[PDB]
Order: structure tokens, then sequence, then C-alpha cells
């Protein structure tokens, strides 16, 4: 039996990482992460300056799941470039850094910083491309334009293998052009699917409010709300990518899903809601319930379903 | 106490009515449909020609709510013509019909043929821009110029008061974007949010195999996955479309739902999954609990409270 996955050089111990935004800002929250049974951990989508974000309350807990604008609150590129080069312990697990400029710009500047610690420690760029909580700024990956000029860019500034966090689609012709984008980039290795289903809003019935106060209530939906968009999103890019990897996101509570995003096409599994509400023990659990299912099915490794979902 | 509406110059008993596509394709569903305590009823969103739709299994019943890949099955739009200038009863409850051609030159063919019937008998269009289970036909509403197209040609072709089903939108940019061209066609009187969240995916872990036959098991998603998808849409476009009425469409199971959708913006609150598991019986429950809350909360019409969300 082997939960392993080797990408990108690297050994993964299992599939299993954070998703970016979830216990990973700061140095307490990545200790955590790294001391955690998790295959790896993802730091928090940071900005060239520290950002506070938005206003509170940001975050509600939902029964099926979670409501946020947090804001993209985080301690600043030069804070989790030194979590990357001096703090974190590699033969732990690997590292992966979200960097989630708000311009091409901005994403340029940071991207580069990253080069030469990527080229000593290993650190993998996952460039964040599904940002709906910030005020003003448009979730890039619903601009095919945009999101080229942003893959154009960073290929040029970084140009080592990286990643995109990409928002969720709802529309067979937009996996078409979203995919025909992300193929003509080479450097771009994997997909991480998928981003909160955007600007969603929550109300309470009793007192007639909206339970989050940034953006008149609007914030991005995680947890059991987006399974089988995210399950669909995988298989998607999964079949339409076959040159690059793809990271399931969405949805993930236990085992079963984790199987089921595998199935779909996922490489790594990153875990968002479920986690921020049991802290990173879940990850154990996580472990040994898809331990379990493999055992009960007769696979011996993930290679051996992983993109096999049968169609009818 | 009263749960009456009054709007496009009709007077409904009630906000409730079928989403488009349950309980509306044959004469026997809208029977069914008129002999309910709804307040309204909308026909299946029909082509100029008939259609069967997807081979089976199209539809599968899921804990938080559906998946389908239907293929808008309908009877052609002569068939639904007919119903509504001859069978329906009209002293019942006012009628909607949802046309929904797979061209710009198909619609405007079928919505020219409706005009004399909606003049004598007061029949009202909801044109579908939101179709996401027709292979190789893009869902029209994601697509603004496309989209634009549509309404400048049923404008000038049907001439009268119309709406629009709309897709579920997830970010603020299209949002701004879907309201600047829906505010350019005065003849738009209504928004019809949300459609099903599109192209998602079902797995059935046991035997690692899709739960829908098109599509490669991609279909639309109803029900508890919809419902904060679906309050956003309805009070994003209630405030930037004020010349507009807003219908209610995603995750009605009970009054509690309705009353969020109705205080989020909706002047009329359809019903779709929910529908599909219980039947028309639904119409009844719907009314007394909504009627219940507005008990509960001192209110005696729906009025005291439409569009009154409070934000933080
Ligand atoms: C509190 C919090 C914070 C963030 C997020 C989510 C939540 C709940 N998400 C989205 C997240 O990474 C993930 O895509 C979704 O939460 C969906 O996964 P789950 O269904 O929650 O497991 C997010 N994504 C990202 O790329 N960068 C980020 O900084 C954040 N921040
Ligand atoms: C079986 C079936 C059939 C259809 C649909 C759905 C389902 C479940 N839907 C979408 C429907 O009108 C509605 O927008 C969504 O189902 C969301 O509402 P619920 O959460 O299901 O109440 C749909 N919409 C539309 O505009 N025309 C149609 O013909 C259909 N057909
Ligand atoms: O920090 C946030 O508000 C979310 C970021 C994301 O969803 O990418
Ligand atoms: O008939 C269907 O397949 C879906 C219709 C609706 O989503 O427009």
């Amino acid at each position: 039996m082997s939960l392993k996955v080797n990408i990108l050089g690297h050994e993964f111990s299992n599939p299993f990482m954070n998703a970016a935004g979830v216990l990973c800002t700061t140095e307490e929250d990545l200790r955590r992460m790294t001391e955690s049974e998790s295959g790896s951990l993802i730091g928090k989508s940071c900005t060239l300056a520290p950002r506070t974000g938005n206003p509170e309350p940001r975050y509600f807990g939902l029964p099926l799941g979670s409501i946020n604008s947090m804001g993209l609150p985080n301690l600043g590129v030069d804070f989790y470039l030194s979590y990357a080069a001096q703090t974190h312990d590699y033969s732990r697990k690997p590292l992966f850094l979200s960097m989630s400029g708000l311009s091409v710009e901005e994403s340029v500047e940071m991207v580069k910083k990253l080069v030469p610690i990527t080229k000593e420690k290993g650190t993998i760029l996952e460039l964040n491309l599904s940002a709906p909580n910030v005020p003003g700024k448009p979730q890039v990956g619903y601009d095919f334009d945009t999101t080229r000029t942003y893959l154009q860019k960073v290929s040029e500034a970084y140009g080592l293998p990286f990643g995109v966090k990409m928002p969720p689609y709802f529309d067979i012709a937009h996996f078409d052009m979203a995919a025909a984008v992300l193929n003509d980039f080479p450097l771009v290795k994997f997909i991480t699917c998928v981003n909160s289903i955007g600007n969603g809003l929550v109300i309470d019935p009793a007192n007639e409010t909206v339970v989050i106060k940034p953006k008149q209530g609007f914030g991005g939906l995680g947890g059991k709300y987006v399974l089988p968009t995210a399950l669909a999103n995988v298989n998607a890019f999964f079949r339409r990518c076959p040159d690059k990897l793809v990271f399931g996101c969405g949805g993930v509570y236990s085992g079963e899903e984790a199987f089921l995003h595998i199935l779909a096409g996922a490489s790594m599994v990153q875990v968002g809601t479920a986690l921020h509400d049991e802290g990173p023990i879940i990850f154990a659990r996580l472990n040994k319930e898809l331990q379990e299912i493999m055992t009960n099915k007769g696979y011996k490794t993930l290679d051996e379903f992983r993109g096999r979902v049968k169609t009818m």
C-alpha cells in the first residue's frame, strides 16, 4: 500500500496539503502544517507589500461549508520568501508558495524574487489567478486575455515550472478556452482546480442580515457546495491538458472525496474549509480513510486509478 | 395577510411558480401546475422543432439536490403556443413560456409567433440564455456580445415586455458587465436568477463511474448546492438593474429559502429540484410555511420585506 506521489522531482508521502489561504498565513500556521501528516503545504497568497484584508466579520462557517471575504491578508512577499529560504524544513516535506499580485506588474516583481530560492531549496510556485474577495479587482481566470498576459510575463520573469490556481468554470466552451491558453505555456506544469465558488451571498433568516461585512455580504463559498464543480474542473483539465498535472481542490472532508478527486485526475488534493473547521489533525484522518478505500478496492497505488473515472 | 404579487400588469395569488424544465413539458404536466396552489407556471424551454433530448440516464437525485443533462426535451414551440392560446386557464393563474432557440435566428422565428398570443392572452415570455446541457452549444449569458445580439433581435422581433433566464455569475465584473448589457434593453422587464450551476460532475465511489450518460457525466446542478449563488445573483441584479424585476430561482426547499430570495429582491420565486422530488403539493406547503414565517415576524405583505436584506 502507498499514498505516495512522485512529481516535479519530489517524493510526497501522500497527496494532501492545505488549500491556499487556510492555516498558512503566519509562521505559527506554516509550522503546524509542517508538523502535520500532510504530504505538503502552501503559503498564504501573498502580495508585494503586506495586507490586513477586509473588515470583520469576513468568515462565517456554514452547515454545508464556508463563506469568506478575507481580502488576501498576508505578511508580504518578503516574509514568505524568508520562510522558504531560512525556516522551512524540507526533509519533512516540499513547500509551495501562492503568489497573488493584484496586477501583472506586481506578480512579475514577486515571482523574480522566488527564482533563487526555487533553485536552491526546490520551493514550488502556485500563481493565484482566482482572487474573488478584493473589492475592485476581478478574478483574472475569467478573462482569457489577461490570463494569457499573466502566464506570458510570469513565464518570462520566473522561467521555472509553476502552476496556476484557477477559478471554477461552469461551461464547456470555457474549459476549451482556458485549456487553449494554458497549453501555450509549457512552464505551467500543474493546474489547481478549483478556487471558491465566487461571490455567494448567505443571509440569516432570523435577523434578515448578511453574515459577512465586506462587499454587502458577498464571499467565496467552499466546502460541500463545491465538490461536483471541483470534480468537473479537475476531470476537464485532466483530459484537455495531458502535458500537465491537475491538483484537486473543493469539498474534501474525507477519503471518499479525496478518492473521487484522484479518480477524476488529481495528483495532489488540497483541503480548505474542512481543515479550517478541524485543524491540521484532519490529515491523519484523511490518510487512513484513503488507505481504507484503496484496501477495500484492491488498489496498491494512486496511479492504478488516477484519472480512471468511468463514463457511460 | 397576503402573498399576492402585482407585476407586469398582472396579479398573482402568490410568488411561487415552477422552474422552467420541471413539471412543464407535457399538457398533463401543465394542467397539474395549473391545478396546484402555485401563483404561476412556465412552459418547458422549447425549440422550433420538437426534441427528445439527451440519452439516459440524464437525471440523478442527490442528498444536496440534483444533476441533470436533459437536453431540452420539448414538444415544439407550436405545442406550447397552442397550449397558451387554447388550453390554458388564465382565470387560475397567468402563464409564462420559456423559449430556448439554439441560435438567434431560431429564437427570432419563435418569439415572432408568440406576439399575437401575448397580445390576445397575456402570455409572458422568458428567454432562455442558460442552456448548459446541449452538446456543442455554450450558455449564451456567458458571452456578452452574443447576449447583446439576442436581446437586440428578440426586442425588435417580440417588441413586448419579456424576461431572461440568466446563468449564475461568480465575479463582480461579470455582474457589472451582465447588468450593463441588460440595462440597454428596456423591454427586458425581469431577470430570472439563476439557472443550474453548469457542468458539475458526480461520481459514484462504489462503481467508480459517473451517474449520467451525456457529456462524460457533466451536467447542471440544482438544489442545496445553489442557494448562496442564487441569492447573490438575485441581490446583485436587484441593485444593478433597478428598472427591472428579479425572479428568484435556486435552492428553494421550504418557506425559509423563499423568504431569503424575496428578502434579497425576488418578486417571484421559482422551484426546480424540490418540485421535481415532491410534486405540485409543494406549493401548498410553501404557501403555508411562508405565511408561518411572516406571522412570526409580524409581516402582513411581501412588500414589508421584499428587497430589505440588511448589510453590515
Ligand atoms: C479562509 C479561506 C481563505 C482563502 C480561501 C478559502 C478560505 C476558506 N481560498 C480558497 C481555497 O484555497 C479553496 O480554493 C476553497 O476554499 C475550496 O476548497 P474547500 O472546499 O474549502 O476545501 C483561497 N485561495 C487562494 O488561492 N488563495 C487564498 O489566499 C485563499 N484564501
Ligand atoms: C430536470 C430539470 C430540467 C431543467 C432544469 C432543471 C432541472 C432539475 N433547468 C434549470 C432550472 O430551471 C433551475 O434554474 C435550476 O434547477 C435551479 O433551481 P433548483 O435549485 O433546481 O430549484 C432548466 N432551466 C431552463 O431555463 N429551462 C429548462 O428547460 C430547464 N430544464
Ligand atoms: O484571501 C482571500 O480573500 C481569498 C483568496 C482566494 O480565494 O484566492
Ligand atoms: O433542458 C436542459 O437540459 C436544461 C435546460 C436549462 O438549464 O436551460
